[PDB]
């Protein structure tokens, strides 16, 4: 029917809309456009909104969707790099009172509808009204905060929806660094109780690792079954609510850091049926997990568990399940009523892969099947099984036919493929600019020589300087993609700067840094220079930085000249600082301290400080912040091995007054490293489990180490 190209011919054709009509963009680009689809259709004829060939219409800038009425259709679809002005990109409402009902979204896609600021939060789709169905969609790319599904649940109108949220591809979502990153939320705390009657299934979770929870449940009624999860960290949580069916999940961990499986908390629910291979989560993000939870519970806390089923579930190779996880003065009501019955554990990487915090006499053990290598303090409900896994004809590590068909399992099988999900006309295509996987550019000793090669180098190039050459800067060297700047062999290039900073890391970039030799003797008179430093405007794209074999010296112009400086707003997956030498610096080594807001934002999440010596140093050689008390992130993971650390953190400027500083690290592993007249290495550990294992660490000439509370393990601490 009316197909328009313009604003107004597309909403002439809104205002004059009847059951049957259908609507059609014009293949082309649609930017900054606010749609707004109002209209009662009919079972038999849906009043229908759709591209006129699916990839070509394309929608940018500040644009949006909002629908409201009956029988609605929007199909073939496409929002690529852009933002929505509101709080969603494609809304099934147009006002708090008109929700669409009956209605379907499909065959459309999002890629990249992310705001420019990483920490602003926006819904990608969010369900309003009842029976309507979101299927076949591609969701790529969100690189800011919220959920990029959500089912509201904020007035009875949106309540015991039946809505089917199916078919859909849910591609890799880089880690936040904080809370907020889910990929599915049914509902919301202030609304808990209320029965949404959701149906997630036959969805494809490629990569989802935003934070400890791909799937945040909400509401009570909910069935998230028949899932893929390949190799997502963090878990499928019964959040808040009631009566939930979690059956027929394949949990693909692939041995991948940080990937858990189901977490049962509150009442009624049933985990059943579920297929987990090699999860390495764990706490509150085992591969299966059976919270405790504060008796009488504010909304936004946890409900004991009571009445629930975690049967017949197969986990192979994983190595967490949790029981009473999150036990403490607030969660003291452990599992009651409950039962774990017929699961099949069949894994080596864990030899006692149970975790009990607290009593489980709630719960009902019985059927159950553990590797003969591996023990369990459950004296009964437990069989010995030999480790027998094969891998079957799909590929899958599945057990011996005896022991599927005694619990009545069936063929191991995926309930869907990554070529069933999403819209069948977008790509898959991955995402992955590799460190050093393009042209080399050959850069000549001179004065922004190494400034131009960047300049015109491409995402993975390698730009190779000139052995014990002299290069100078006059411009900031920015780096806007992966790029590796190294010399070979065995004669540092000297690299200087007349700039405040010598290398600007910005949006999309990542460096590495090998073979190099960074000197102040041109650096201005000012306070606060830094060699290395990120955008210094919010970063949506994660980075990385990697620092090989250099030499930093005489970074002493003026005070506070640091080595490097992570500004707020900017996040890393991973930082290496490796066979390095640091002399004569006035500021610190490693500033990831800048998160100001308290709340769980920080600014690394894998953080490798090994085989360096440092020297004269008037900071810190490392401090990390992740202040607050959120437990939604697997916080800075740090290891400091083979160091030495001679007049670090001696000065008066640096506000901890530490050589060392950790706040909210969360897996922090200090070891073969020696303090000579420093300042000393300080602890500040926070909630959640932090694992802290200090040994072979000297100390000559340094007062001890200190510490909030003695929530760490110190061995082999030996001082002078």
């Amino acid at each position: 029917m009316a197909l328009v190209e313009n604003i107004k011919q597309f909403n002439d054709a809104v205002s004059s809309v009847k059951p049957g009509d259908e609507i059609v963009l014009a293949n082309g680009s649609w930017n900054d456009v606010e749609l707004v689809l109002k209209g009662k259709g009919l079972p038999d004829k849906p009043i229908t909104l759709k591209a006129q060939t699916p990839g070509k219409v394309i929608i940018t800038g500040q644009s949006n969707l909002a629908f409201s009425g009956e029988y609605i259709v929007i199909s073939g679809l496409v929002f690529k790099d852009g933002a929505t002005p509101t709080g969603e990109v494609i809304s099934f409402r147009t006002s708090n009172e008109d929700v669409a009902n009956h209605s379907r979204v499909t065959n459309t896609v999002i890629d990249n509808f992310s705001t420019d600021l990483r920490q602003m939060s926006d819904l990608w789709v969010a369900m309003y009204g009842k029976h309507n169905r979101l299927d076949h969609n591609s969701l790529v790319n969100k690189r800011n905060r919220g959920v990029t599904v959500a089912v509201r649940m904020n007035s009875e109108a949106s309540r015991k929806n039946h809505h089917i949220i199916e078919y859909n591809y849910f591609g890799p979502r880089q880690i936040l660094g904080a809370n907020g990153g889910e990929t599915l939320r049914i509902g919301t705390s202030h609304f808990s109780r209320e029965y949404s009657n959701t149906t997630a299934q036959y969805n494809y979770f490629d990569r989802t690792n935003g934070e400890h929870e791909i799937i945040s449940n909400k509401s009570s009624g909910n069935s998230l079954i028949k899932n893929v999860f390949f190799e997502t960290q963090g878990t499928l949580t019964m959040r808040h609510g009631h009566f939930t069916k979690v059956e027929g999940n394949y949990f693909l961990g692939n041995r991948k850091p940080n990937t858990g499986g189901i977490r049962i908390i509150n009442e009624s629910q049933t985990v059943s049926n579920n297929y987990m291979y090699g999860l390495t989560g764990k706490r509150l993000r085992g591969a299966l997990v059976i919270m405790n939870g504060v008796p009488n519970s504010p909304p936004n806390r946890y409900d004991p568990v009571i009445d629930s089923a975690m049967n017949n579930n197969i986990v192979i190779d994983s190595d967490h399940i949790e029981l009473g996880a999150g036990a403490d003065a607030e969660r003291s009501a452990a599992p009651s009523t409950s039962e774990f019955k017929g699961n099949i554990i069949l894994g080596k990487s864990n030899l006692e892969p149970f975790t009990l915090y607290d009593d489980m006499s709630g719960i009902n053990f019985e059927g159950n099947y553990l590797n003969d290598e591996a023990s369990t303090p459950i004296k009964t409900g437990f069989a010995s099984t030999p480790y027998s896994v094969t891998t079957n004809q799909y590929g899958l590590k599945s057990p011996d036919k005896a022991l599927l068909d005694e619990i009545g399992f069936g063929e191991v099988k995926l309930p869907v493929t990554k070529e069933e999900v999403g819209a069948d006309f977008y790509p898959k295509n991955e995402a992955l600019v590799a460190f050093q996987s393009g042209k080399t550019i050959h850069v000549k000793a001179g004065t922004d020589t190494l400034t131009s090669a960047l300049a015109t180098s491409q995402g993975g190039d390698v730009l190779v300087l000139e052995n014990g050459a002299d290069y100078l800067l006059t411009k900031f060297a920015e780096v806007h993609h992966p790029v590796t700047i190294m010399a070979k062999a065995g004669k540092k290039p000297v690299i200087r700067s007349q700039k405040p900073n010598f290398i600007n890391i910005e949006n999309g970039g990542a460096l590495e840094v090998e073979n190099l030799w960074f000197d102040g003797a041109e650096s201005p008179d000012y306070k606060g220079n830094t060699i290395i430093g990120t955008s210094g405007y919010s970063m949506n794209i994660n980075y990385n930085l990697s620092v090989r074999n250099v030499k930093v010296t005489d970074l002493d112009v003026n005070g506070y000249f640091y080595f490097f400086k992570a500004n707020a707003g900017t996040f890393a997956d991973s930082i290496e600082i490796i066979d390095s030498e640091f002399s004569n610096i006035t500021g610190a080594i490693l500033q990831l301290n800048r998160e100001v807001d308290d709340l769980g934002v920080y600014s690394v999440e894998n953080l490798v400080i090994s085989g360096n010596t440092f020297t004269n140093v008037k900071e810190e050689v490392v401090t990390v912040y992740r202040g607050g008390t959120d437990e939604s992130t697997f916080g800075p993971m740090v290891s400091v091995t083979n160091n030495t650390l001679t007049n670090v953190g001696k000065g008066s400027t640096h506000r901890s007054g530490a050589s060392m500083y950790f706040h909210g690290v969360q897996k922090l592993n200090i070891s073969e490293t020696k303090w000579d007249n420093s300042a000393p290495l300080e602890l500040f550990l926070t909630n959640g489990g932090p694992i802290t294992v200090i040994d072979n660490v000297e100390m000559k000439n340094t007062d001890k180490i200190r510490a909030n509370n003695d929530e760490y393990e110190s061995s082999n601490v030996t001082y002078d």
